[PDB]
């Protein structure tokens, strides 16, 4: 349906130690130039680009190939994290989903999404 579901993912998601400190701006893919379209991997902390769609719109696949590799499920896309949430993707239920522990996952990385 519409409404974003709880990720399976969500309550038991392990973050990796010494994460980065994310900034509120100014990210880049760390595989290409691109610095729209970026998604925060919540497991490590890789900032990378969105997938080409099959319209030919989106960036160069950088987060989904991470994903392959990894299997680290959960992603924030960078820009849209705000007081009310954020637009979060699961790879493995494929779909944009609810983390319920958003705010303690973002803190993480050093981010306040309340600021
Ligand atoms: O990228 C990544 O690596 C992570 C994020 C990700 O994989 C992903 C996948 C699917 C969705 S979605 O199902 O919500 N939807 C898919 C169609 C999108 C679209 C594109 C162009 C349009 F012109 C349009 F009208 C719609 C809008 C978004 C959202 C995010
Ligand atoms: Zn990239």
């Amino acid at each position: 349906g519409e409404v974003r579901q709880v990720s399976k993912h969500a309550f038991s998601l392990k973050q990796l130690d010494n994460p980065a400190r994310i900034p509120p701006c100014g990210w880049k893919c760390s595989k290409c130039d691109m610095r729209e379209n970026l998604w925060l991997n919540l497991t490590d902390g890789s900032i990378l680009c969105g997938r080409r769609y099959f319209d030919g719109s989106g960036g160069n696949n950088h987060a989904v190939e991470h994903y392959r590799e990894t299997g680290y499920p959960l992603a924030v896309k960078l820009g849209t994290i705000t007081p009310d949430g954020a637009d979060v993707y699961s790879y493995d239920e494929d779909d944009m989903v609810l983390d319920p522990s958003l705010a303690e996952h973002l803190s993480h990385f050093g981010i306040d999404m309340l600021k």
